[PDB]
């Protein structure tokens, strides 16, 4: 499928090289970076959408993460299905796992306080994670079928807002340096 959303998001901190390629490919150059996210996907997410990508290149040089990214709103609601990620493997409040696409993944929720959201400014909400036991090898037609995630997530209580945002697959950093070659379909 097409994509028809671009994500480049920076808090200003360091280098971000973030070069919108042709069809859904994009690549990402950092450098002592503060926190930002970059990626390809849909304007509008969907619960029901199978997501496909292949990262050429995957090479976090610290704190960065592989991962479908989206928003919701009412209630505003920040998710994410990690497959792979550099120094730091991210995890929070265990709720159980799902398997998915061929892995394993652990289901944890975190809250984010006075952070930027969606919409500007900084508040307060939760975030929903589905994070992979072992990261997953790069290089491959990998597929992340969302609807797994989703309803996992529905069995522990976390539900997803009514209004969708966007739906990407992104390479998100914070405090380090890498490059990232992926592309979205």
């Amino acid at each position: 499928a097409s994509t028809d959303y671009w994500q480049n998001w920076t808090d200003g901190g360091g280098i971000v090289n973030a070069v919108n390629g042709s069809g859904g490919n994009y690549s990402v150059n950092w450098s002592n970076t503060g926190n930002f996210v970059v990626g390809k996907g849909w304007t509008t997410g969907s619960p029901f959408r199978t997501i496909n990508y292949n990262a050429g290149v995957w090479a976090p040089n610290g704190n960065g993460y592989l991962t479908l990214y989206g928003w919701t709103r009412s209630p505003l609601i920040e998710y994410y299905v990690v497959d792979s990620w550099g120094t730091y493997r991210p995890t929070g409040t265990y709720k159980g796992t799902v398997k998915s696409d061929g892995g394993t993944y652990d289901i944890y929720t975190t809250t984010r306080y006075n952070a930027p959201s969606i919409d500007g400014d900084r508040t307060t909400f939760t975030a929903y994670w589905s994070v992979r036991q072992s990261k997953r090898p790069t290089g491959s037609n990998a597929t992340i079928t969302f609807t797994n995630h989703v309803n996992a997530w529905k069995s522990h209580g976390m539900n997803l807002g009514s209004n969708w945002a966007y739906q990407v697959m992104a390479t998100e950093g914070y405090q380090s340096s890498g490059s990232s070659n992926v592309t979205v379909w």
